[PDB]
């Protein structure tokens, strides 16, 4: 229920 505090691993991605 409760979220990890841990960083991100989402893919960089351009803008528009």
């Amino acid at each position: 229920w409760h979220m990890w505090n841990t960083v991100p691993n989402a893919k960089q991605v351009i803008a528009a």
